[PDB]
């Protein structure tokens, strides 16, 4: 599992469950091509998005559908979604964990990159 | 000033100065059209991006060029940029302060919306 | 104004108004001595806590009464308060802005230190 | 495991390893009594601090020794430590995960409370 996404809800103090997550890879024509997607689990995690073979060096975007999550909770949000854009680089073995902490008018994102 | 952007550096405990900021508005054809741009001042603030007349209802994207900021400080950061996407002025004109707190592998963004 | 405290509410996208703030200074006997206190204004800021003459070198604690703030809004939050503990003025006088971003189950704090 | 602490480093994009963590419980005389302590593991986690039997309702403080962590990395920090103060309440079965994201001049803390 070279890429995992974890989403937390700061209003409820819980994992953010059933959040839609879309991953894109930047194409040669500078457009964003769909790469992988899913919904977070009961633990707020989304595993199995890609494989070591497919997840080559490139620029990737992880779009987390925060607005739909807050609307389902009846809470008025600011953002349309939380976007995390980064370059994946082959400086030895790597695993990426993209974490997002959500509030209606704020979000924090952190990336844990390990060997 | 209906739109202001403020950027802070969590490594140095200071305003993030000379950070490039690009604002886009979603067009009828679903593409991102350039709307305004600028660089943060010595206080880490960017004022004067738009006016009450030009800043109509719409979906806006504020792209903060965090990677160039960290690279100039000798840090190879995780993110390409910090992106803030939101619907503006949908219940009438509002004043928006988009704040971003930067670290090499994390960022937080908050919006203060006033009537 | 060598010490200012700014508090924001991430649920409402607004300044956190009327939040109680207590400042303490560590005494020679290692206890926390009351130093200054106040309530945030309509802008979520608390100015005038101290002066350049009184704000000598030392270890200071800024306690922000987040629980009372959330309870007044009808939310039962996780934290009793947000605590910021730091050494001040150890390389000469500095100006400190302590900012706190609040959510029911999370908080972020940042300090901007200027010479 | 009713209480777990997780600490992340936003400068390095990694778990914060070997960070000292001290837990205290508020006594009847209003002082903080030592309750449990440890150091975070290679995953930045600290497990086994307490048991279901010992972790009764009360006010607890988790002190994370951030200054010593940054000093070991040669980075000048703002805070003496990160403090998380909360009430533990018996509203059905519960587990607490206290997470802290560290930067030299900022920290974010989140609590995940699950059944």
């Amino acid at each position: 599992c070279p890429l995992m996404v974890k989403v937390l809800d700061a209003v409820r103090g819980s994992p953010a469950i059933n959040v839609a997550v879309h991953v894109f890879r930047k194409a040669a024509d500078d457009t964003w091509e769909p790469f992988a997607s899913g919904k977070t689990s009961e633990s707020g995690e989304l595993h199995g998005l890609t494989t070591e073979e497919e997840f080559v060096e490139g620029i990737y975007k992880v779009e987390i559908d925060t607005k739909s999550y807050w609307k389902a909770l009846g809470i008025s949000p600011f953002h349309e979604h939380a976007e995390v854009v980064f370059t994946a680089n082959d400086s030895g073995p790597r695993r990426y964990t993209i974490a997002a902490l959500l509030s209606p008018y704020s979000y924090s994102t952190m990336a844990v990159v390990t060997n």
